[PDB]
């Protein structure tokens, strides 16, 4: 008898214009995250960082990246997470998923998405 | 809902008998224990039950005894371990399987046999 469990998540989220801090109604999900990164000791988690195609190019870059980080700063800090297990890179607005000539579009791209995949 | 989280199980069973018998050998119960305890962690799986035979005797004997071989491993997960028998389906296959050569006693001990295949997430 042989027999195989395969992790497969996604974290998604938010951040207001300008910010890159991870908002306290997030704390649950993350929690979530680092207990399966336990539950799975080999499990990896692939973090993107996104921003709103508004302001500087530079800025953007920077923001998009410093979200994917404050993620993996907060699982590798608060979590005991080994940060080798977590990559993270920015996409400025070069990947919207929402349409940003509206107020709550531009809020959805605003974002960090996180892909957590594991087997045991 | 800010996250998505997914869990898929895939476990394999394989069971052997002794000539024209049914029953499940005690050697095989920690094995069975196994799947009932996953099937337990993972309410929505489900499992495909297949018996066989060797190719000896008659053919409507092998053909009971192949379903009778499956249905043997789904009773044993259903009484034993209270498992939902809607979860479990079981389907003989008599000869018209094998896995090893008809022609030896080990390639016949091979033949009598039920696979099992459990899938599910959670
Ligand atoms: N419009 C903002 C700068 C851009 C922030 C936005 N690109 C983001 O992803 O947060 C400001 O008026 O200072
Ligand atoms: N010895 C008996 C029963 C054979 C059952 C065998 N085909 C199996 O799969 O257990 C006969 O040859 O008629």
């Amino acid at each position: 008898m042989e027999l195989t469990e395969d992790l497969n998540m996604e974290l998604r989220v938010f951040f207001d214009t300008n910010k890159s801090n991870i908002k306290d109604q997030y704390k649950p999900e993350i929690a979530k995250v680092a207990e399966k990164l336990s539950e799975y000791p080999n499990a990896t988690a692939r973090i993107e960082g996104h921003t709103d195609n508004t302001g500087p190019r530079k800025l953007n870059e920077r923001l998009s990246l410093a979200r994917a980080n404050s993620v993996k700063s907060a699982l590798v800090n608060e979590y005991n997470v080994d940060a080798s297990r977590l990559s993270t890179q920015g996409f400025a607005w070069d990947q919207p998923i929402a349409d940003n000539k509206t107020k709550e579009g531009r809020a959805m791209n605003r974002r960090v998405f996180a892909t957590i995949t594991g087997s045991r």
